């Protein structure tokens, strides 16, 4: 596992975007991170076209996906809910209300028994992504910290992770990632000085991973996006800087692989027959 691919799903950037488990039987990805939890502590979820039925009380009520979940774990894919993203309508007032969510979290949907509205039904997330961008970072370490409590009474492996941009400190994740046991890192290095082609800064992720995070066996991600559209700069379509770049970041234990934004963009974006998502799979087996 310094062979990982992880997809964001569920924000439709290629506009083509299809079901979850069309991408979990496409062996191109490894970890599946659902976009987004875009509302809390008040519930909201926001999948763009691939759910739109709701609870009477306006919560996403989503079958399809729930059946993905299920299908992609089956093919040992991991799946995430992301937390966040890029609306902001989310905010902890302090760490006992991120806690009170933690066990929200659980019951709605993970393995807790605590009777809440379940968006997928009987399927249960392999964890949580802590997409936040609103540049407030309280409660979410005590809400991982929480959660790593009740994952306990689980009956598999639960995943935590965050998606800081390239600098660092990060001024949403960063508190999160020093104060909390986090078992991925999905980095931007792109929309950022410190990208790839800019002055990339893995050594300092590096450094973190080694003297800072709480878990000494986090790992780091390269996080790109997909496509020339899928972002507004950052993209790399050069295969000899992207073996370049693979080859000094695998060199430690800490490297875990590549994360994507997302699936739609990078499965169907083309070099030019084959799939951008199926050209990075292949270098990571590769370098390793
Ligand atoms: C329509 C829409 C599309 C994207 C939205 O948020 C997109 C971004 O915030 C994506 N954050 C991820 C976080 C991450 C981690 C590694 C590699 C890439 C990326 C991008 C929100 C809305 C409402």
């Amino acid at each position: 596992a310094n062979t990982n691919i992880a997809v964001y799903w569920g924000q439709n950037s290629a506009g083509t975007q299809e079901s979850l488990a069309t991408y979990c039987e496409s062996s191109d990805a490894d970890i599946f991170l659902l976009s987004f939890l875009n509302q809390f502590p008040t519930l909201g979820l926001n999948f763009a076209n691939a759910c739109s039925d709701t609870f009477s009380d306006g919560l996403l009520h989503c079958t399809q996906i729930a059946e993905d979940i299920e299908t992609c774990q089956s093919l040992g894919k991991k799946v995430l809910l992301s937390l966040g993203g890029a609306s902001g309508s989310y905010l902890f007032s302090d760490d006992s209300q991120a806690e009170t969510f933690a066990q929200t979290l659980w019951d709605t949907f993970g393995e807790g028994t605590g009777a809440s509205e379940r968006p997928f039904d009987s399927a249960v997330v392999d964890g949580f992504d802590f997409d936040i961008e609103n540049n407030n970072e309280v409660g979410y370490s005590a809400l991982a910290t929480k959660l790593r409590t009740l994952f306990a009474e689980g009956t598999k492996q639960y995943y935590l992770s965050a998606a800081p941009q390239c600098p660092y400190p990060d001024a949403s994740v960063g508190d999160l990632l020093e104060n909390a046991d986090i078992d991925f890192a999905f980095i931007q290095f792109y929309n950022n000085y410190c990208s790839v082609s800019g002055q990339f800064n893995w050594d300092t992720w590096l450094t973190y991973a080694q003297t800072v995070s709480p878990n000494k066996n986090i790992k780091l991600f390269l996080g790109l996006p997909g496509s020339a559209s899928a972002a507004g700069s950052g993209y790399i379509s050069d295969t000899s800087l992207l073996e370049s770049t693979i080859a000094d970041i695998a060199s430690s234990s800490s490297f875990g692989g590549i994360a994507l934004w997302d699936a739609s963009q990078a499965f169907s974006n083309e070099l030019n027959g084959e799939p951008y998502v199926e050209i990075l799979k292949n270098l990571l087996t590769s370098a390793s």
